[PDB]
């Protein structure tokens, strides 16, 4: 790739059929990357491919259920073949939230959120490893959240999964250094992708931003792409927040 671009870089973005992931797929594609992404919705992915290839983006996508170990293993094989065994980038963007107090979560709830938020990311990171190391210039960008480090309503368990992800990110930056793989995390705040109380809770977050507004999917994606540029060669083991200043606030 060029210093400030991703020309010739193959990337896998998990969960790129909409919102943030969608923004990340367009962002990396528009910088010359051939992106492979997936989701559960058969119909939504094909509408994405419609628009992506319409803007000229070099993409590819299949349906996936990242809650399944076999589905994840199958995915890597499928993508590892699509790129011929060389993967430059891996964006662990997939995740879900179950709005319930920590004391209301059921076993089915916990197991499901843990599976998609952390285990699925961890697992696809290990599977991707041989190909990232074989790419000569590998990069893993975990999509975390401000919720992974600071308390947000009905996100006690969603935060736990992100806190484990952040720590795994730091550790992999060290463990996979010898394979020329840089591992970083990007924690979004409120990104513009109902219930009276959730409306206010969403309002409290925008209100606590310096910019006093939600971000756009391309604003978070700009940071992911960058971390993949050859220019960011010395950046690794970091959790960088794209949040309009939310993380740094207290009394504003």
């Amino acid at each position: 790739a060029g210093r400030w671009n991703l020309e010739g870089c193959t990337a896998l973005v998990t969960g790129g059929s909409r919102g943030i992931g969608y923004g990340i797929v367009e962002e990396l594609a528009s910088l010359g990357a051939s992106v492979y992404t997936c989701s559960r919705n058969q119909k939504e992915l094909n509408d994405c491919l419609t628009q992506w290839r319409s803007k000229g983006f070099k993409v590819e996508a299949s349906v996936c259920d990242l809650s399944s170990r076999s589905e994840r293993q199958e995915l890597m094989n499928t993508v590892a073949n699509h790129f011929h065994g060389k993967l430059n980038i891996l964006v662990n963007n997939a995740g879900i939230v179950i709005y319930k107090e920590a004391k209301d979560y059921t076993v089915e709830d916990y197991s499901l959120i843990m599976s998609i938020n952390f285990e699925a990311a961890y697992h696809l990171s290990v599977l991707a490893h041989p190909f990232l190391k074989a790419s000569e210039r590998g990069n893993v960008v975990f999509i975390s959240s401000v919720s992974g480090a600071l308390a947000v309503p009905y996100e006690a368990v969603y935060g736990a999964t992100k806190g484990a992800m952040d720590q795994l990110t730091r550790c992999l930056a060290f463990e996979w250094a010898k394979d020329n793989i840089r591992v970083n995390g990007v924690g979004p705040g409120v990104i513009a992708t109902q219930d009276p109380e959730q409306k206010e809770n969403l309002n409290k977050l925008i209100d606590r931003c310096a910019l006093r507004r939600m971000g756009e999917p391309k604003e978070l994606a700009a940071m992911v792409a960058f971390l993949c540029f050859p220019a960011a060669s010395y950046v690794t083991g970091q959790i960088i927040y794209v949040d309009g200043g939310l993380m740094a606030n207290c009394g504003f």
